[PDB]
């Protein structure tokens, strides 16, 4: 064992349905949101590194990398943001998902734009437009490396990660649905980034696969 299982609060099934009923026609939006979250965590590490530059001992470069993988049908997004404790992980993907689902629904119900999804703390869930399963590996300076995983049903799991150590930051791996392998194409990824994340204040690098 050492795997812990968590039940989503009921708002999550509502979230998933809202997301389909708001972004199904524009699925590419998930990349904007993930990049955006990466940007946020980058902002936090930059910020605390000003008061204490030892915060950057775990890695100085502040960036975002995008790693398609046609062979695995995965798209992974890596950042060296501040990363998450176990409690941040559970808090952001669980507690705040559910309270932010409610706030977002109330905001749309009063005519706010859907493009607001990010600001209600549930942008990440848009990932399930394109992915049957998502894994979030994260590592923050005051804590171990954790893996979070969910197919967005009723539960999510947390375990201590024993995989390749990142030094600090967050990795989201998307296991793409059969019908969404367009998100593994170099051309497509470049477009989406160009369109949605042009003004992100941190280098976003696409890692190309070779022919072999
Ligand atoms: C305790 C401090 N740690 C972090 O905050 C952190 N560290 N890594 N990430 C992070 C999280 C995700 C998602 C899986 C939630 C991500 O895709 C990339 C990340 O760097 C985060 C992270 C956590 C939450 C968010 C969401 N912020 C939304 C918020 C809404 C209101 C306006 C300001 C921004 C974005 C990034």
């Amino acid at each position: 064992e050492e795997v812990e299982t968590f039940a989503f609060q009921a708002e999550i099934a509502q979230l998933m349905s809202l997301i389909i009923n708001t972004f199904y026609s524009n699925k590419e939006i998930f990349l904007r949101e993930l990049i955006s979250n990466s940007s946020d965590a980058l902002d936090k590490i930059r910020y605390e590194s000003l008061t204490d530059p030892s915060k950057l001992d775990s890695g100085k470069e502040l960036h975002i990398n995008l790693i398609p993988n046609k062979q695995d049908r995965t798209l992974t997004i890596v950042d060296t943001g501040i990363g998450m404790t176990k409690a941040d992980l559970i808090n952001n993907l669980g507690t705040i998902a559910a309270s932010g689902t409610k706030a977002f629904m109330e905001a749309l119900q009063a005519g706010a734009d859907i493009s607001m999804i990010g600001q209600f703390g549930v942008g990440f869930y848009s990932a399930y437009l394109v992915a049957e399963k998502v894994t979030v590996i994260t590592k923050h300076n005051d804590d171990e490396q954790y893996a979070w995983e969910s197919s967005a049903g009723g539960s999510f799991t947390v375990r201590t990660d024993t995989g390749e150590p990142m030094g600090r930051g967050t990795k989201v791996i998307l296991h793409l649905k059969e019908d969404q392998t367009e998100y593994l194409e170099e051309r497509r990824i470049k477009e989406i980034v160009k369109k949605h994340s042009q003004f992100i204040g941190y280098p976003i690098t696409l890692f190309v696969e070779k022919e072999r």
